[PDB]
């Protein structure tokens, strides 16, 4: 037998950082969960019980805190690239670092129509994520995403004209509820190293904001022919607005809300045009994915 | 042996309702999870296998949908009171209904600075809840709550002057992070029946909004001496603003963020005045409760 | 305004203890999650920012570890009683301690038909719990429970003869699936103090084992007329086998498995006597409770 | 823009099947959660709102139930292969099916030392899984796994001799607790089609049992030099016992249990040789992966 692939590291490292403006008194907080996995010339730890090649996962944890102390933690694309580069440069035998960051929302509170200097609210479990792969001699690959963005529209969604055969019971519809949890990932062109990532720093927050805005507007305004068709429109627009993105991937559940026929009870009308009360279905759910790239 | 207490019913009944304004085109959605448990002269179903006394839990489910079709579902205090009253009036042998409602957020989207007519976002997992106990001959008891409101302040929290003995290692502090998930419940004076609940309908949404506003403002502005002291201030203010409330209860975790001493690494300073990077602790957590009533 | 009730303490304190037999080499592990909440003359911490009355929750955490070091942690009824008594005796102004313990399963592994001396498996998320209320001058109240015991029977469950009215769609049945998650609590007679709890130590594990055995056997063997009827049989038997128990409470979800009519597809028969494939329902669920005491 | 990849289908489809032996009266239950995603000539549903190419996800759900009615559901490798083959054969324009199955435990109850004919218990949340990829013209690729197997050993684990630099605080140890949740996947050689999968049916359950037994025995008996070294031993043995497996992958968290220094309290000794009470850490955790193949 032989080791074909190996990676190891520390997962679920929770980190909080505060920035304090001494001039204005304003404080800004960041909170993340970080995972770092390393690869390189480490086979002997598996095959020969040779621990000399192991950077302890505990040390990886310490390194995350030290790096956060000495560097900006935002945008997360930059912090991830700094952290990954550290490992491949510091250790001769480590040749790849894989850094995953989940950013948690701490939104500044408005109290009496004024932004508060040091108080924050978690407005939704929506996350902003990065995956950064730093590979020695091959640069830095960054995938940025948003996830956990949960939306619903109560009309202006249709689904008709699908394949009908002996397995089909679904009725065609011209008016249904559409609800999903959005997972959207944009993959950046490969960067040569940290200097190049630094050169593009302003594009990271701007592209996240664009991806979010395009997703929300398209969902709200499209008279949707299917999840497939609406999601493609979203992806097309993001690619048009940021030339440094190579691909956009969406993964969308279709969270079903069923009509409830109440006609058995005193002829109560609650279907089609008369539908007011629906039963949200926890499971099963449709799952629709697509990756869109350039011609 | 004897049956000392019994209740039974249906839990986790998900309900969605849409309201459509034909004049303006504007749609408004409501989504809830409902639980209804009944009590009354039902001992024989347990002791003698006498099912004749059982209103099937499946029928309770049907009743929830029918009631939602024929009545407003907002404010939830009213809907809960309608639903509970139905069971005690319809069935001679049922003498109490216990209705729990969890309301999920569907907040209207703003697209280009304008409210969208039929598109919604789940902004946070904060819930608005009601517990309604309808007891034949004893009226209607309503507890209203908000839960899952997660906040953090990065300064203006202190904790010093506590008891120190041979079990104590905690250092006194004049500047710490304070973060909690707010669970706040206000208990209404007993109502004689549905007519009285209906007479107070406007107070329910207004009191929820007040409870939320008082909680956020007090948390943000108090130079907190402890969770105990800040929470009492919140409760006192709610009782002052709504005379129909008898008690206010808060249950608050203290979600700890620990300093990380980095001095072992090149004398890096990250404690006290120099603290920037902290480690959020998943567990354990402080838990602080209080119920405040009138003199 | 006035403080009507208050309690505070530490929740989610994870504890592991190992016992090592030097003679045999055999090791035994215990793992628990502990919550301790205190009450007493502490109103001034809320109303006057008087921290002098506060035993810090951090100190409560330390006390749990110290107590576990110096005392047996099994049975949990005993450990809980020791821990609660400590607080009311040590602090003059603390008059009640409320101790909740959840015990996690670590079952010794069998390797080649022999019990292994130091290796363990988590066989199910079933828990054994205690709630211990130690109140100065009023003794020790103990509720013991098992929870998270998930069972299913594929036949020998019936449900017919229930109330039928204009809200009823449920068909009577003489053969259905019955599945539940068992939550069963037995409440001990009040104990005068620690000496009395110690005198009954052997009864705690034996009564837990009896409660579990009675639950499983009755579920498996009863040709069930309803959840109500089967659960009563369980409770009656536990009360008969342990005279020091005052009441037994069961709380049981009815986790529904629905028939799937496939007759629309080539006349495939999958209902009634021909039912083979079913759809487990995540929600809603029946919820049936009962508390059984002595005549 | 262009569609680079697309797949869509139904997730979270819960299925239960019962088998009834008329001769012996014995019943056996199976419960699974199934996901099926399809690929093929479906780009136009995304780009042109052409639904004619869409097999509705609702129809995919129906197909899962029908297939379960007409075929054995065990071993899951076979059921998955049947289900995936159905889609690629039935629909000319569908060229790949991806089937994920999670099997839930329903273990027959022993009542008074005898196996019960129709009563079952969920003994642990350990799962047996399959991933089956059926690709037109390229055969059937099957990955089988077990997950959620949670174990702990209280001694006979060591970790010393790792890299020490200015980022390292971890002390070397010759005696520690080792606890993990096992995720182990074995990848079968490619099968040419359903006939070949059928020819190997007995190997699927036997290889699952072997993988489980090897994992448990190796964990219990190895005087572990690291997670890396012990996991490699497991993988090597599985590959030796089943020639039709090409690779074995393990993914293992290192769930840390920390010593608690109690010496500040009356010189209480609870570290090193004297350690009895430990603090389980919820996060962070080590994460160690390896894929082992043949020379
Ligand atoms: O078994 C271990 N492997 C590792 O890589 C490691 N790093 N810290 N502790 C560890 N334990
Ligand atoms: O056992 C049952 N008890 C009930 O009260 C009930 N209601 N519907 N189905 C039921 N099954
Ligand atoms: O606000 C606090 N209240 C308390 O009771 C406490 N105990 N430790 N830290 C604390 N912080
Ligand atoms: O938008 C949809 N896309 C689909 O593929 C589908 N299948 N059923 N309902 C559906 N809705
Ligand atoms: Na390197
Ligand atoms: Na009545
Ligand atoms: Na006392
Ligand atoms: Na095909
Ligand atoms: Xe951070
Ligand atoms: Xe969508
Ligand atoms: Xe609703
Ligand atoms: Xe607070
Ligand atoms: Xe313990
Ligand atoms: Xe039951
Ligand atoms: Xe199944
Ligand atoms: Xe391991």
């Amino acid at each position: 037998s032989a080791v074909k692939a190996a990676r190891y590291g520390k997962d679920n490292v929770r980190v909080y950082k505060v920035h304090k403006d001494e001039k204005t008194g304003v404080q800004t907080v960041y909170e993340m969960t970080v995972c770092v996995l390393l690869e390189g010339e480490i086979e002997t730890s598996y095959t020969k019980a040779d621990n000399s090649v192991i950077v302890a996962t505990d040390s990886i944890k310490n390194t995350i805190y030290i790096t956060a102390k000495q560097n900006p933690v935002t945008p997360p694309e930059l912090f991830g690239s700094i952290l990954g580069t550290h490992f491949i440069e510091k250790y001769n035998h480590i040749h790849a670092a894989h850094v995953n960051i989940v950013c948690h929302r701490w939104t500044r509170m408005d109290i009496d129509g004024k932004p508060h200097p040091h108080s924050f609210i978690r407005d939704s479990e929506e996350k902003r994520n990065v995956q950064v792969d730093v590979v020695e001699g091959k640069g830095i690959d960054i995938k940025s995403s948003l996830s956990g963005l949960t939306v619903l529209k109560s009309t202006n969604s249709q689904f008709w004209g699908f394949l009908r055969d002996e397995y089909t019971t679904l009725k065609e519809t011209w008016d249904r509820i559409l609800s999903t949890d959005v997972d959207a990932t944009w993959q950046w062109k490969n960067f040569s190293g940290l200097q190049e990532v630094r050169s593009h720093v302003p594009k990271f927050d701007a592209t996240w904001a664009t991806a979010r805005e395009v997703t929300l507007k398209t969902f709200a305004e499209d008279n949707s022919a299917s999840v497939q068709a609406t999601m493609y429109k979203m992806a097309e627009q993001i690619l048009a607005r940021q030339q440094l993105i190579e691909t956009v991937e969406y993964s969308l559940p279709n969270k079903h809300y069923f009509e409830i026929d109440l006609s058995w009870h005193k002829g109560l009308q609650n279907t089609g045009k008369n539908a007011e009360v629906f039963a949200p279905q926890s499971d099963p759910n449709g799952l629709i994915k697509c990756t869109v790239g350039r011609s």
